[PDB]
């Protein structure tokens, strides 16, 4: 291990959120040499990858599947930023929330989730589909008269040091957040061993069982990014919480559940077996096993529980 090259997106956010986890990887190792490798979603990342043309590559955790090709693996979670979804209002609602909008606001938001879950909330509001980036969505509400607000995550705005555009953070009962939204996934070649231990360094366990768990709910349910599927988690007492929810598009029809299951949060790294298969994608073999098969068995029983109140009938139309 001489040069440890890590290959990004040329977007904003992804060299902002690559250049974080650079930062807390020399933090842990001053005497590596770190090297950014920018290339012009995730096939070529991963075609770099077995390639051997990088060594890793930084995504949020929401843009990765369940299921990853099998030459590779999550080889760190690392410690979740702010999981919420956000409001960021026209310039003449400053100060506003979305229950004080005046009825028929047009609301910019292209995630199925986050649309199904806010026109149930708020019946009086019109939701419409936005595109572009963060700049680009930013741009037209700031720049036209169509939008009276966009939803954003808060954790995007935060990375770009935009916080002060925020102007709501949704709570879970308005609208609960995407699997993985906040936290990143660090993707490696899954037989590169030498790599697999460097990044493992990254693995927050809280995060690490968290997201699991969420993952392992999400993938049960045949879901992805794209699906009106949210969730929110918890590790307090020693147990892990797990709330997760399904919506028609519309958001009338929902199912809405909760589970927990005692795991205590590892606070000691441990030498675990090698020959260990990775879990809903992510390899930690250096934090128990234990509460690792705990938090996935909580998210698939969650799934059942959904499925067996309908949520399969509700998905395969939204
Ligand atoms: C699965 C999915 N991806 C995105 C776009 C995206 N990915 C990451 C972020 C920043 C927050 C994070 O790292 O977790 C974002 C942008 C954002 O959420 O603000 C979306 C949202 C698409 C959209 O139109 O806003 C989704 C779907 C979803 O979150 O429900």
């Amino acid at each position: 291990m001489r040069v440890i090259r890590v290959g990004t997106r040329k977007s904003q956010l992804a060299r902002i959120q690559t250049d974080s986890v650079v930062a807390t990887l020399k933090a842990s190792y001053p005497g590596l040499q770190f090297e950014i490798i920018a290339m012009s979603f995730t096939k070529e990342l991963e075609h770099a990858l077995e390639k051997n043309e990088v060594d890793l590559v930084v995504h949020s955790l929401k843009d990765l599947p369940t299921v990853l090709p099998p030459g590779f693996t999550i080889g760190a979670i690392c410690k979740r930023e702010n999981p919420h979804d956000a409001v960021v209002f026209h310039p003449k609602f400053v100060g506003k929330t979305l229950e004080t909008l005046p009825e028929k606001s047009v609301v910019g938001t292209s995630s199925l989730r986050r649309a199904a879950q806010l026109q149930r909330k708020f019946p009086h509001l019109e939701f419409r589909s936005i595109r572009g980036n963060l700049n680009t969505r930013l741009r037209k509400l700031d720049e036209q008269q169509e939008f009276s607000a966009i939803i954003l995550a808060t954790a995007g705005l935060q990375r770009m040091g935009w916080h002060n555009r925020v102007g709501q953070i949704l709570h879970p009962e308005e609208c609960m957040y995407a699997v993985g939204q906040g936290a990143l996934g660090v993707e490696v070649r899954a037989k590169d061993q030498d790599i697999l231990d460097l990044v493992g360094v990254l693995h927050d366990p809280e995060t690490l069982l968290r997201c699991i768990a969420e993952r392992a709910f999400l993938r049960h349910l045949e879901g992805g990014c794209s699906v009106p599927v949210a969730v929110h988690t918890a590790m307090k007492d020693g147990q892990l919480y797990l709330t997760g929810g399904v919506w028609s598009l519309d958001g009338s029809d929902s199912i809405q559940e909760t589970m927990q299951a005692t795991i205590h949060v590892p606070a000691q790294h441990e030498d675990g077996p090698e020959d260990d298969p990775q879990l809903v994608g992510i390899t930690a073999r250096n934090i128990p096993r234990g509460p690792q098969l705990a938090a996935q068995n909580l998210g698939i029983s969650l799934a059942n529980l959904l499925l067996s109140k309908g949520a399969k009938n509700i998905l395969d139309v939204a």
